[PDB]
């Protein structure tokens, strides 16, 4: 399909590997849920860009192997004291000390901040969520990054969906969600 010619242009090789690997181990086929493949590069490519923006003031857990997240996270947890979350998080904040979800979303950013608070249910999480229409939302409204570094990726996000747009497959995504 058209879809991963796209993906496989836009996204960096590190990053489909990883996306690709994530399928092979969930038992999806890439040529087939091509907007889940999609989606996973696309939330990849901003969690690695959310850190890049960060002396490493992010460390990154989304990404990695179960087994390797989980170690990054309860290292994280025996150093800080900072509770263990029950889901495996995105991103950990030294500066302010506490685990990150981030979302990408399709629809309205308000929708998806419900669902993923609702999810985690760990107060102590914050979550950030970006939208293709250059929207985000985040916990306390603390958005953590500075603008130029939000502006960035929304501008990366947006360019994604005008991408897709420009070969007819963001209708098809956006309805996938
Ligand atoms: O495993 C994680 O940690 C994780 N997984 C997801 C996720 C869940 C379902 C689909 C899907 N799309 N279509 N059908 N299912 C896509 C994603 C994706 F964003 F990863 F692509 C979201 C997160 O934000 C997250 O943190
Ligand atoms: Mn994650
Ligand atoms: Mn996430």
């Amino acid at each position: 399909s058209a879809m991963e010619d796209f993906v496989r242009q836009c996204f960096n090789p590190m990053i489909v590997e990883l996306a690709e690997k994530a399928m092979k181990e969930y038992g999806e086929d890439p040529k087939i849920e091509t907007n889940k493949f999609a989606a996973t590069c696309t939330h990849l490519e901003v969690c690695f860009m959310y850190s890049d923006f960060g002396k490493h003031r992010f460390e990154i857990i989304e990404g990695r192997d179960r087994i390797m997240a989980w170690t990054v996270v309860n290292s994280i947890c025996n150093t800080t004291g900072v509770e263990k979350p029950k889901f495996l998080p995105d991103l950990y904040d030294y500066k302010e000390n506490r685990f990150i979800e981030i979302g990408v979303t399709r629809r309205e950013v308000h929708i998806y901040y419900l669902e993923k608070a609702n999810k985690i249910k760990s107060e102590k999480t914050h979550i950030h969520i970006f939208s293709f229409t250059g929207e985000e939302m985040a916990t306390k409204a603390d958005y953590t990054l500075d603008e130029e570094s939000r502006a960035r990726i929304k501008t990366r996000l947006f360019t994604i969906r005008q991408e897709m747009a420009s070969r007819s497959l963001w209708d098809s995504f956006r309805q996938s969600e």
